[PDB]
């Protein structure tokens, strides 16, 4: 009976088979519940379910009854069947069966609904005896994202089937059964089925919101009414009504929904109750007032992230993680709060700090460094205090003197190399003289015979007294030619000088041969330099234990380094920590580690990988209980458990070099619980039985002192090949990121390889291995797990792996920090000590819940309508636990909900009458009648959406008119989701930037040129609009693939993951295509693309204009925009409009416009990046698409457009704006009309703010411009607008009209070419002289009338009826044809 409006939203793709989307929702990406039910649909047994609700209803009985899904499990699949998840997941079969098979499948097919591919050769029979074809084209044996492999098998098999019919099932059951006995592997792809409908899909997971456009007035329905200064309370009172209400959630539900409607009905009946003032003790404590803020398990969840399909991933991922660590007996409840625990938390933070390495003689007796310092005793320093104050009292730039020991400075040289030598000679010496409070030491380097000697020579020179005579000879030895040789013509000028008093030394050129100096000193240093990794092509400097390599201004890093450390102790000794009696540089050295790895300590901090171990030990049992095992000591104490696994080629020196250490390691710590994996190279002979010969051995390798003992052990005995423990093999180097022949350690799960040579990983490197890793992971989880008391669960090595390799995988960066948001993966527990009694309430049990959600709404906010909406969903799944947190704030100077909000979104499937698929949709009934209205979709960030069907303008909704113009009380608009995104983060390689210029092409197999767009400055941010399907990325030919080279687009993350050396993208998700590509420089390259070292006429048109309307009047306007260009050229014209913002009324009716005055017109757009900041007021989200993606929105093809307003009427022969020089110049403009006499008054550029500003510049109309693309892109213009844009938008009140200010504010920065203003008129600010000579004409709004813009037209121009005449009969033609 009441108003209605009604809004839904179809795919751009037909709707799949409802069976085939059970199959897939159900065996989300286990593949064993894939095959399972395959089979069960193989039998024929789903053929008896005539409806999709019956077909729904068998697969709930059949799950449950096959142990497949539990009651949580259920639960979620429902809700993902709800969403339609694997809709396109199938779709992707389809358009990947559609471009690549059928083109590359040559011949007559008739019979061949379903057919195997084997070694390029198709079956169209099961049994197999004759191929019809060769397939032309590149391999389709490549393994893509979609595909699912049933068993190991040297061939591979593919079957592309239409399941739908009976004709499958006999197919299916010669290869399932071929793959059960391990002749080849298995694997299904679809074929699009004709049994089914093309009709279109209806989706679901999206909002809608009904904008109120008239916010201005403030002092069943009609109009809302209003209120005066009382807004402050709205939040306060709103909080409270749900509250009080008794069904608190479904209050707030309805309350957010139709917000703007209750505003006037808050206040009432004894509202305030402020009892609920008693939690802003809660605010005292954590977060400010009418923040909105989620929380998953601690995890603090982004906008973007809260969708319904973000949500389903999330806990799908989550549950993996928790229900892994629950079978060892935790609960839910206890899993979460072992995760997100103080002492876990304060790990990542304590290895978020840089590493430093002990830089000590300490462990080499003192013999190895030869200092050319000493602070505390010089006689250069005697001037200076040897207090700490001198260290506090400091600021600036420099260093404070002091004669104290605390940085210290030791480089490694080489005395062969004159670069090296020169260093010690020119650059540590001045250092010395120039009384800087630095200790410098220098170790040679000994890795040629003449650099051995040489140490000898100079070590044993100073050793056994010699200093300034050392010196001496390395200075005259550097100077004199180039000496990388003993030379005794120099050596013995340095001795002549007899220095050597103090006690008795040898002299002469015998490269003395002395225990104590050449094997104590040599070796002692080279265990020096061994230890700390310092040598090689490029040596490592260590400055206060840190790692500094020595190449291009190294001391600019440690002076880097010499500032941090220097604040790093002031701080310390404001708050007094620091004391008198004290070792300064040991305040550095308190967590240095003895030994250093690159392995274990890389430099990319980010590079770890960690492996479920649980799941280790549950997917490949069959492999795990047959692999040679060392048990860990019966009697050893939880503290000294850990695990480690040791992967590697046995046939192999360095395969078993390094298992030859593990096991010398393993004899050393008694609680370490070792295994073996044998991974060899070549796969000829069978991997089981070297695994066999060791397993017989097991007792007898511990019990060993030599190698050849292992290496004799691998030899010996006869096995018999388990070929079920080699398909168990494979698949675990597969499911591990582990390619066949590499060596790889793992301790814990963390996993540090692949290790190309074994002296990279020995004995001494476990020990630090385990050393660290258990302070890092295991000593926080230990402490954490027994503060909890659950310390009874840990049972052994393996049992504490699995908790500790748990808690590693829950603070896992992707997605990748400073992309998003910046702020680190740390799970807060911090709301726990918030008070809830009278602001909080819970939905779930708490006892049971897998998933903890904490949400903090604010129910005034706007983004809250959205929260709820989708929470309620959420909430509806079991095993789901939800409290909620009512946060208003009493800052209300302006309206706090200006919409109605509807979510389509269900937590379980809806079914018909005739039993098919409820499609669903957003449905507000009771709407106000007198209230103006906007429709916008609020839908998931991968999405763009654009209305298909509507008669109505959505821009401008009332009731009122509709009634009294259509009859109908009752609104209904369909949208279209015609594409979803394909976006990705650039970098280069190897020094990580943003390659921005670089131009990009999308492509498929039937057509190279899908799509193009630019590579942007910001995050190297670049898009694609596409559908479910199989795509590739090329670099643009040209100036493009003239420097780069892209090794990977990032289709696995951030990376690299092996295996990902790839440029092919896919899209089988409504979350679209998340990309992280690396392009590395060409041989020598510092070139830009943006500076150098007919077409878009022939493609496009002579001229190509470009526009946007946002209303039927405007859109009415347009068409007439349109027609007086064409009536004006006899040129060829193409027009460009901006899709999302038009009518399907004018959608519809422009082929009609394109056929009558012959123009080719493209719908283009692009999607607000999410980086970039948004545009909450319809209008000026208009104005950021004129101005911000000019480079971006149009493609590469495209020499240059024109924007011409829609309002506007052109008298001119357009092509003469083409024609119009611009002078090196990006964009051109007209400036604003001096002309008109009277009206100064009004003309606001002539004021302080915008003549200071335009010094001498003109103040310019974004009415009318042209845009030199080519340049446009060249100069890279695009980049600092949007940059300008993000940082002058923090002001709310910055720009008044963006597009016209935009230009305007970066003319200084970015040419604009000014145009002669024959080209602009306006009533307004131009004479009706001026007229005479005008180009075109917009009709800006006069601000001392209010005459509306259709009677200007008419009154100003009498041309434009004559051109609304020739439209409105044109309509009448087509409606009467
Ligand atoms: C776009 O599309 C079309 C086709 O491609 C075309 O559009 C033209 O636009 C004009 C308006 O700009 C149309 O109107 C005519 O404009 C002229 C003014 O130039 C008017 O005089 C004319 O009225 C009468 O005369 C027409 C023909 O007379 C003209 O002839 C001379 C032009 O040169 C050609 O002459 C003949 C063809 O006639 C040919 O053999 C030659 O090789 C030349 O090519 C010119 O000297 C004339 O001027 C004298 O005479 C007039 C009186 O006629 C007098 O007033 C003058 O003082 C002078 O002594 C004269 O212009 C005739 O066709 C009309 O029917 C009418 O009787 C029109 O109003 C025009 O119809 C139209 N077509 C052409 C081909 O011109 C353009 O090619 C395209 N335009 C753009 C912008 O892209
Ligand atoms: C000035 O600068 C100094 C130097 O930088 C700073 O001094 C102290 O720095 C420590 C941090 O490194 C803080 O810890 C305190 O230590 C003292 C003494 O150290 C004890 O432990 C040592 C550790 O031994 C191991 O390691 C060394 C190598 O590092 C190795 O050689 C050993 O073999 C061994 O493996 C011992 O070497 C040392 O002999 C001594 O035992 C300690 O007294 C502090 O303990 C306080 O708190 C504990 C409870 O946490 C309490 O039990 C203590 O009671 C004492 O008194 C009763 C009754 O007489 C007696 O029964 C006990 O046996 C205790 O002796 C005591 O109240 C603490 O652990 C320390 O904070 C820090 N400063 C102070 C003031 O303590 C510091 O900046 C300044 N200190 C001074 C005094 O100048
Ligand atoms: C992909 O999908 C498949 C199928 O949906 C999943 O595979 C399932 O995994 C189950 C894992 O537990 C497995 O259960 C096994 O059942 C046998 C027979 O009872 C047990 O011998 C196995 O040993 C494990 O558990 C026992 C003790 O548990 C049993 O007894 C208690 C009562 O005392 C019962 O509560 C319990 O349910 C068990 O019956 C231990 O002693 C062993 O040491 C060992 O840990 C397994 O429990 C299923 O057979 C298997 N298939 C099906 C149809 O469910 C697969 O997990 C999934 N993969 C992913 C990634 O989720
Ligand atoms: C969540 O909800 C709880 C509900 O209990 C709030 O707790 C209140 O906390 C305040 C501040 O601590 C309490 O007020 C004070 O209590 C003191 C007694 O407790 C102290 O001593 C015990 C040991 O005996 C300690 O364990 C404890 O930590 C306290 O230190 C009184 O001594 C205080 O009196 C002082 O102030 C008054 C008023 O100015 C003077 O008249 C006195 O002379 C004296 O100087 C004081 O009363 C309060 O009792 C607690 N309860 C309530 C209902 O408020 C949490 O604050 C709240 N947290 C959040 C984040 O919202
Ligand atoms: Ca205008
Ligand atoms: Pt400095
Ligand atoms: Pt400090
Ligand atoms: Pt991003």
């Amino acid at each position: 009976a009441s108003p209605s409006i009604n809004v839904a939203l179809k795919a751009a793709f037909p709707s799949p088979p409802y069976l085939v989307e059970l199959l897939e929702t159900a065996a989300s990406d286990n593949t064993t519940i894939y095959y399972s039910l395959l089979d069960r649909i193989a039998k024929g047994h789903f053929a008896e379910a005539t409806t999709d609700k019956a077909l729904y209803e068998k697969f709930l009985e059949v799950l449950r009854d096959d142990g497949h899904m539990d009651p949580e499990a259920l639960s979620a699949f429902k809700l993902a069947l709800s969403l339609r998840t694997a809709t396109p997941r199938v779709e992707a079969h389809y358009q990947y069966y559609t471009a690549t098979v059928e083109p590359s499948l040559s011949g007559t097919q008739e019979g061949c609904d379903q057919w195997f591919l084997i070694d390029g050769e198709q079956y169209c029979s099961p049994t197999l005896d004759t191929s019809h074809g060769k397939v032309k084209g590149e391999d389709q044996l490549r393994t893509l994202p979609f595909d699912r492999k049933f068993g190991v098998g040297s061939r591979d098999v593919i079957l592309y089937a239409d399941i739908t019919s009976k004709s499958f099932a006999p197919f299916h059951e010669v290869a399932m059964d071929l793959a059960k006995k391990g002749k080849a592997s298995y694997r299904v792809r679809y074929r699009r089925s004709p049994s089914h409908s093309r009709e279109s899909l209806s989706v679901n997971g999206y909002g809608v919101e009904l904008v109120l456009k008239r916010t201005d007035y403030i002092v069943i329905a009609d109009i809302k009414p209003l209120e005066k200064s009382e807004l402050a309370a709205l939040g306060m009172k709103a909080a409270s009504f749900v509250m009080q209400s008794e069904k608190p959630f479904e209050a707030l539900l309805k309350l957010t929904q139709d917000f703007p409607k209750y505003s006037n009905s808050l206040g009432s009946q004894n509202v305030s109750a402020e009892f609920e003032a008693e939690h802003r003790g809660n605010r005292e404590v954590f977060l400010p007032e009418g923040s909105n803020v989620l929380w998953l398990n601690g995890l603090h969840l982004i906008d973007r992230q809260i969708q319904p399909f973000g949500l389903v991933d999330l806990l799908t991922r989550e549950r993996k993680l928790i229900k892994s660590v629950l079978d060892l007996g935790l609960t839910g409840q206890q899993a979460v709060d072992l995760l997100g625990h103080a002492e876990v938390a304060h790990a990542k933070s304590g290895d978020d700090e840089p590493r430093r390495f002990d830089w000590r003689d300490d462990i080499e007796e003192g013999q190895v460094i030869i200092w050319l310092n000493n602070l505390e005793k010089d006689k250069r320093y005697k001037s200076f205090s040897p207090s700490i104050w001198v260290l506090i009292h400091h600021f600036g730039h420099g260093l404070p003197q002091i004669r104290r020991d605390v940085f210290n400075l030791v480089v490694p040289v080489d005395l062969t190399k004159a670069d090296d030598v020169k260093i010690v000679v020119e650059g540590l010496l001045s250092f010395v003289k120039r009384l800087i409070p630095v200790r410098f030491g220098f170790v040679p380097l000994t890795p040629t015979g003449q650099a051995i000697d040489q140490a000898k020579v100079v070590y044993y020179l100073l050793e056994n007294y010699g200093l300034a005579a050392a010196t001496a000879y390395l200075e005259k030895s550097y100077e004199e030619q180039s000496t990388g040789q003993p030379n005794e013509r120099i050596f013995n000028e340095v001795i002549k000088d007899k220095s050597l008093r103090p006690d008795g030394v040898e002299l002469s050129f015998k490269d003395i041969f002395i225990s104590e100096k050449h094997e104590k000193q040599i070796h002692l240093s080279k265990h020096w330099v061994e230890r700390l990794r310092a040598g090689g092509d490029v040596p490592t400097v260590f400055f206060d234990g840190f790692p500094i390599p020595r190449e291009d201004n190294w001391l600019r890093v440690m002076n880097h380094r010499l500032m941090q450390d220097l604040q790093a102790l002031q701080q310390a000794g404001y708050f007094g920590m620091l004391n008198e009696s004290m070792w300064l540089p040991g305040f550095f050295l308190e967590k240095a580690l003895s030994r250093r790895n690159t392995l274990i300590f890389p430099e990319d901090k980010n590079e770890l990988t960690v492996l479920n171990v649980n799941k280790i030990y549950i997917e490949n049992h069959d492999l795990m209980s047959k692999v040679p095992v060392i048990e860990a000591s019966k009697e050893s104490t939880r503290d000294d458990w850990a695990a480690l696994t040791v992967v590697a080629d046995l046939d192999d020196i360095e395969g078993q070099e390094l298992v030859y250490y593990a096991l010398r390691f393993r004899k050393s710590n008694d609680g370490v619980r070792l295994d073996i994996v044998h991974n060899p190279k070549d796969t000829s002979r069978s991997p089981s039985v070297l695994a066999q010969r060791l397993k017989s051995r097991e007792d007898k390798l511990l019990d060993f002192t030599r190698f050849l003992d292992l290496e004799t052990a691998l030899e010996t005995g006869e096995f018999e090949p388990d070929v079920a423990y080699d398909a168990s093999l494979a698949n675990f180097l597969a499911s591990s990121n582990m390619k066949a022949g590499d060596n790889f350690v793992i301790l814990n799960g963390r996993v540090l390889g692949p290790i190309t040579s074994a002296d990279d990983f020995k004995k001494e490197d476990f020990e630090v291995f385990l050393q660290a890793e258990r302070r890092t992971r295991i000593l926080p989880v230990y402490k954490a797990l027994e503060d909890l008391g659950l310390d009874d669960k840990v049972s052994g090595p393996l049992s504490a792996a699995k908790l500790t390799s748990v808690t590693a995988l829950s603070t896992i960066s992707d997605l990748p920090q400073g992309i998003f948001d910046n702020a680190p993966t740390v799970r807060t527990t911090l709301f726990k000590q918030w008070n809830s009694t009278y602001t909080s309430f819970e939905v779930g049990d708490a006892s049971t819940a897998t998933i903890f959600f904490v949400a903090v709404i604010n129910p005034a906010s706007e983004i809250g309508q959205r929260w709820v909406a989708v929470l309620k969903v959420l909430s509806e799944l079991e095993g789901v636990h939800l409290r909620v947190f009512l946060n208003p704030t009493v800052m209300i100077e302006e309206l706090p909900v200006k919409r109605f909000y509807r979510y389509v979104l269900s937590s379980s499937p809806s079914f018909d009458e005739s039993g098919k698929v409820k499609a669903l949709s957003a449905r507000f009934t009771g709407v106000p009648r007198e209230t103006l209205l906007v429709v916008g979709m609020d839908v998931p960030p991968a999405w763009l959406v654009t209305s298909k069907v509507a008669v109505d303008d959505l821009d401008n909704l009332r009731i009122k008119d509709i009634k009294a113009k259509r009859g109908t009380e009752h609104v209904e608009a369909i949208y279209e989701l015609e594409h979803i995104l394909i976006e990705g983060h650039s970098r280069e390689i190897p020094g990580a930037h943003a390659p921005r210029g670089v131009q990009l092409v999308l492509e498929t197999e039937n057509n190279p040129h899908f799509a193009d767009t630019i590579i942007m400055a910001n995050l190297g941010y670049f898009q694609f609009k596409a559908n479910p399907g199989v795509y590739n990325i090329r670099l643009k030919e040209g100036r493009s693939s003239e420097i780069f080279t892209l090794e990977s687009v990032g289709a696995k993350g951030w990376g690299p993951i092996p295996g990902d050396d790839n440029t092919e993208v896919v899209l089988m998700d409504f979350q679209g295509t998340t990309l992280y590509p690396r392009l590395r420089r060409k041989p020598g390259m510092e070139e830009e693309d943006v500076l150098e070292p007919s077409v878009s006429k022939t493609e496009h048109a002579e001229i190509n204009i470009f526009s946007v309307a946002s209303g039927h009047l405007y859109e009415r306007m347009l068409n007439i925009m349109m027609a007086s260009v064409m009536h004006h050229t006899n040129h060829t014209v193409k027009f460009w409009f901006i899709e999302q913002f038009l009518s399907p009324s004018f959608k519809d009716f422009i082929p009609h416009m394109a056929a009558e005055y012959g123009f080719k017109y493209e719908m283009v757009t692009y999607k607000w990046p999410h980086w970039l900041r948004q545009q909450k007021e319809k209008q000026r989200e208009i104005w950021g698409y004129k101005i911000l993606f000019l480079d971006v929105l149009f493609p590469l093809s495209l020499d240059k457009v024109i924007f011409v307003d829609a309002d506007q009427i052109v008298r001119t022969d357009m092509y003469d704006l083409v024609e119009h020089p611009l002078d090196g110049a990006p964009y051109g403009f007209a400036p604003m009309c001096d002309s008109r006499v009277e009206m100064e008054g009004y003309r606001f550029w002539k004021t302080g703010y915008w003549a200071n500003y335009l010094k001498g510049k003109p103040y310019h109309i974004s009415a009318l411009y042209v845009v030199d693309l080519q340049r446009f892109r060249e100069l890279a213009a695009g980049d600092r607008l949007r940059q300008q844009y993000h940082a002058l938008s923090a002001d709310p009140n910055s720009l008044a009209n963006l597009d016209q200010d935009l230009p305007n504010h970066m003319q200084f920065t970015i040419p604009i070419a000014t145009l002669p203003q024959e080209w602009l008129w306006c009533e307004t600010w131009c004479s009706d002289e001026t007229l005479k000579d005008a180009r075109t004409i917009d009709l800006c709004n006069n601000p001392m009338t209010k005459e509306p813009k259709l009677d200007r037209a008419r009154r100003q121009v009498p041309e434009w009826t004559k051109y609304d005449e020739e439209i409105a009969e044109l309509a009448r033609r087509v409606r009467e044809e």
